């Protein structure tokens, strides 16, 4: 229980030690483990594996990640596989309600994140708050394993932790690197024609969706069928409908994946790679961070992506996917480069990843310290250094200005000694930043003055969030919508701040230039556009039309879909702890809502997890119209109701699963959640 | 006619020259002449001494200064005394009326503010945009005569204007200059035993006010009794009454003068001065650039003011205040000094003073740019580099910044020929800043949509202007009176934008800070309190009440008084051209009722030169509700109202004038109206 931060390549099976480590230790001192992963995909991953691993030693495993939660009590829970915020959240909460000696231990999976990123501070926050609260008060309180590729500073991130060090480059199948200088189509039919499958990333979207394209028609003209129509039978069945050059390219093995597809049609398409059923995949720079999806020729298709060089960790992650573990002898990634791109691809081939920052007036110093002044555990400036020598910045003079910055906004109150008022104990338990919390309390404040309950519009404005840019907005469309608006959503409009005069500048005139700071005004129209789109959502409209009538592919619109939902969640519960409960109220539904863009009807019949939005629809217009419904019914009426031995539909964490079997387990879920 | 910039010490009939060609050119060419003074005081005495210097050969003068403007045509004007600001704002109206030609010279004084000072911009724009017209358009055209003190670089700015050049250090009183470091008794009584006026310098209003006490005090245990007396009885029947401190000082031949009195207060006590009724006076640094009012001794109190030493230019027009040319020989200027204070008074009794810069993304540049696209005068950027050549900073890049800057907030639209839309029309007319005339839009169009008319709260509130703090807002009482207000007033405070919070925040909490831009929400608050105040002063409440119900003392209710007077007149000018009729139509009224602090009915009877608004008071009280009604009055009447050979009536410009011929001017005047 000394800690312990190991790294090595991936495809090793790196993840095995930390899985031994948390069997070892909850069943040693049946305490608590968080799984922190980067990303969703990989976190829903993960909770599956080891939910499937550990399920025969009587161990629940639940995680917090997206807009999801458990079901059950985090007292129930052995296991949680949140991610970087949630996870930062669940420490939050821990340390407000005292019971930190629950948590065993905190695995980190891909601590490289921990530098330069817009996360990775949340987990330098999270680690620096178990190291104090440990060295506080104790050589088996909590243990922390950290997982990463090769870190030029490893030993530093251990003295850091107080852990072991642990890195070998070793890995089953070795990869082999001797550059020989598109002429793609001979590489490909050789790789082709040893049984082998290709992934190749490229730097659009549109790139990939044309080079699977090329790709599909190189194979259709120079040269197993039945699970390859099970797969293109379970992609037609989805919400969004089948792609049409997902259409012409899926039948002969060669597919694409990019950020514009949804979230199911991703799924789909890697669960028919990992199989072998896809023999050519065109990826995106997304994937490359994705779930573990191996393949034996990987191909990058030029060292710019995006008007710069690829970045070095992304070229290695990328080529650690080089290669199966059992099957494979040695893997293979090439990198095609051109005369001027030469240089790069040589650069990029040599050097390892740069070292690991600390990024911490700064907005995540601030947090840090609202962190932890209103958790109770540094009160007075003496023992807030010790906090700020525990920070990786420290183990590698603004908390005074940071404080300052609090006490000016009301964040805390001085009394030598520090505390919270209401805005820091409801900032810090909304796991909202202190620096939109200011606009977030302005905006909230205005809307309990003049609150339209006619539609949801109002309500979805104040759970809009706009703190990334999900799409290009199309201001002639929305000039459009706006004239086509009725009288209930228009007055909204006006409450909120939308002016038609600010849209008659947006329809004709170029982007106005948002210069000055209190050109949030900009901000405004942008939210009033996604609010629409959020509305056209949860009024349960297709992807596929809301899509058409606003510009926004299915993957934004899910993208802002789960956005939404987090941040629905989050003001719900910096309501909550505002003592604003008419807000709070109305705030309640809606992260459901959002979650799964369904109608208040169906909020009761999606808390089944093998029910989808449109599952819910169906299920619903026959006559079940709760769980307890579901739970008394035949299999056989909920099979041939689907239906209007090989798999159709799809859900995460999926086995053999066929539409006979698949409504069994609605029944048998139904009747466990009861 | 080939222009003229010359520079000579005060207090020798220096602008006796400039008399002489403003004469000679009226009288030759028949075309009018400005005359800029800097200050609205100097300003007003020099339209005065021209009145009476050129009545008799038909010459009418009548300039636009303050918040007044010449009750005729500009056609029929001869000679303009107009301030720098409204000299600015003449030629602009001449460039857009293209009647430029009516113009025959353009006398300026006091030139050094062409350089450090947040006025001299427009002198150097007014002079820019006088060279610029006259070389694209020819020998005789426009006549520009200058004036300062010694200028280091005054042959510069004669090269700058094409101009000649005379320097000249000749003074009748020739100034002895002496820093001196018990027998202050002694020197006192050597002092006035001389049969000669003193004119101390003081930093402090409060210590100026105490030192003028002690003064008096001494004079009185050390102890003309007519004029003194008639100067005492002109004090006492004043709206702001009688000062207790100047009461007890004033018999006693001492007195003080900072900007804590009024204007009329200032008046009686230079006037007293100039004659020799009062002795001794303690002014502040405000009368240094004011009045001529020369002393046969000038003493400065200390060189440190506002925590600062005291200007060079500021402490040389002190000391050009010593001496009387035509009574007396010599003049003498003291600064006193310590131990500490020897080195900074030795420092300032030697040097001239500095050069004259030019002040310059800048919102002068902005300025300028809109004045010449606007006036049509540059419409592309081939020529207006030329303009930017005659500038003076040229003379002693940033064009394509400000004409984008334009055109991202539609002053001017482009075609490449430049235009403006009509903001940049409205925006010159006015004589707004263009910096600030964005929000001066956003807040008349937001007013139109939900005007109160219950008050004139809401009016006052668009009129009342946050350029410059007029005073220390008291937020305890400002909170007791929000608390007092009626629900009318307190719909407008809502509708603007103040809220209880903030208020709140101010009362108990220190003043909070104001590090964001987008925390003008604190201008709000303090525009509202100003806006109480002015709504309080058009209520006709005397000038004592809004000390003790606000705080703020009588000078600054006067200089508020007049800067929203002004503002008044520049948004009423902004909402006809912008076509905003009804604005206009509610805003007309404001800037005369603002001018005298009168009430909707003494409008019209304050038409008369001759009638303060306690004097329109007291003749409409009595049936006088009208100027032709005045016309129609004996002069008995008038006198004997009036009084409920003694010169105790105060006017502007004064002469020999008691009650019996006040009646007969009013009368007179009235007359002369219809
Ligand atoms: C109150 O906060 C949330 C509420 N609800 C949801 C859910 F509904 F989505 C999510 C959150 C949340 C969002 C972000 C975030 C984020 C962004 O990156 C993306 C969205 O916009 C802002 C930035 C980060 C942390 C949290 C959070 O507190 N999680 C937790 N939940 N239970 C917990 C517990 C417990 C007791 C056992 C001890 S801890
Ligand atoms: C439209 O502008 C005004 C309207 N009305 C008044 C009056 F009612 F007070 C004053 C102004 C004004 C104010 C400032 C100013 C200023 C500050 O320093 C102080 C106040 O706040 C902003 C900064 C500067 C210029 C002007 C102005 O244009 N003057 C003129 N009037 N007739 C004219 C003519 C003509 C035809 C013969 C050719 S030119």
């Amino acid at each position: 229980g000394k800690n312990l931060v190991y790294s090595a390549p991936t495809s090793a099976g790196k993840t095995l030690v930390a899985e031994l480590l948390i069997l070892k230790r909850v069943l040693e001192m049946r305490k608590k483990a968080l799984f922190i992963l980067p990303f969703v995909s990989v976190a829903k991953e993960k909770k599956y594996y080891l939910q499937s691993l550990f399920q025969e030693v009587g161990i629940k495993v639940d995680g917090y990640m997206g807009s999801t939660s458990p079901s059950r009590h985090f007292s129930s829970l052995d296991i949680a596989v949140c991610t970087i915020e949630r996870a930062n959240g669940l420490i939050n909460r821990l340390i407000e309600e005292n019971k930190m000696d629950l948590l065993g231990m905190v695995v980190v999976d891909e601590l490289h994140m921990l530098g330069d990123s817009h996360r990775g501070y949340l987990l330098e926050l999270l680690l620096t708050k178990i190291c104090y609260i440990t060295r506080k008060s104790a050589s088996n309180a909590v243990q922390i394993v950290g997982m990463s590729a090769t870190l030029p500073n490893l030993e530093l991130v251990a003295s850091w932790l107080n852990a072991e060090l642990y890195h070998t480059d070793f890995r089953p199948v070795p990869l082999l690197e001797s550059v020989k200088v598109d002429h793609v189509v001979s590489l490909c039919y050789e790789t082709i024609c040893d049984n082998h499958s290709v992934l190749l990333f490229c730097p659009s979207k549109k790139w990939c969706e044309k080079l699977a394209d090329i790709i599909a028609r190189e194979f259709y003209n120079l040269h197993e069928q039945k699970e390859l129509l099970e797969v293109m039978d379970q992609l037609r069945r989805l919400p969004s409908g089948l792609d049409s050059v997902l259409q012409k390219t899926v039948p002969w093995g060669v597919a694409f994946h990019h950020a514009g597809l949804t979230f199911e049609e991703r799924d789909i398409i890697e669960g028919a790679f990992r199989q072998g059923l896809i023999r050519v995949l065109a990826a995106t720079s997304t994937l490359s961070s994705g779930v573990n999806l191996p393949a034996r020729r990987v191909i990058i298709r030029t060292p710019i992506f995006g008007g710069r060089p690829l970045d070095i960790l992304t070229y290695k992650q990328m080529v650690g996917r080089a290669g199966r573990k059992g099957v494979d002898t040695v893997g293979e990634s090439i990198l095609i480069c051109k005369n001027s791109e030469k240089s790069k691809g040589i650069a990029l081939l040599q050097g390892s990843l740069k070292p690991v920052r600390s990024c911490l007036v700064t907005g995540s110093m601030i947090r840090a310290i609202l962190e932890i002044i209103v958790g109770g555990v540094a009160s007075t400036s003496q023992d807030m250094h010790t906090y700020a020598a525990c920070t990786f910045l420290a183990a590698s003079g603004a908390i005074e200005a940071c404080v300052m910055w609090l006490l000016e906004n009301e964040f805390i109150q001085s009394t030598k000694v520090y505390h919270p008022t209401h805005l820091g104990s409801a900032t810090l338990s909304s796991s909202l930043s202190p620096a939109d919390t200011l606009d977030i309390f302005a905006d909230l404040q205005r809307a309990m003055k003049g609150f339209v309950l006619e539609n949801d519009l109002h309500i979805l404005y104040l759970v809009t969030p706009m703190f990334e840019d999900w799409t290009t907005i199309d201001w002639y469309r929305f000039f459009c919508l706006w004239e086509k608006l009725p009288t209930s959503m228009k007055r909204v409009a006006e409450l909120v701040g939308v002016e038609e005069g600010f849209l008659a500048r947006c329809v004709k005139g170029k982007v106005v230039a948002r210069t000055e700071r209190q050109h949030r005004q900009m901000a405004i129209h942008k939210r009033f556009f996604t609010s629409l789109v959020l509305l056209d959502l949860i009024s349960e409209v297709p992807l596929r039309e809301i899509n058409q009538k606003y510009g926004c592919n299915r993957g934004q619109i899910q993208s802002l879909q789960q956005s939404a939902a987090v941040y629905a969640g989050m003001i719900t519960v910096f309501s909550n702890r505002l003592g604003w409960h008419n807000m709070e109220l109305l705030l309640s539904q809606f992260q459901k809502r959002l979650t799964f863009g369904i109608q208040r009807e169906l909020c009761d019949l999606v808390r089944v997890s093998l029910l989808n939005a449109q599952r819910a629809r169906v299920l619903y217009a026959s006559g079940f119209h709760t769980v307890a419904d579901l739970a008394r019914a035949n299999i056989v009426e909920v099979e041939v109701i689907l239906k209007n031995n090989m798999r159709t539909i799809w859900v995460t964490g999926r086995k053999g699963l066929t539409e006979r079997e698949a409504a069994a387990l609605i029944v048998e879920e139904a009747r466990m959640i009861l």
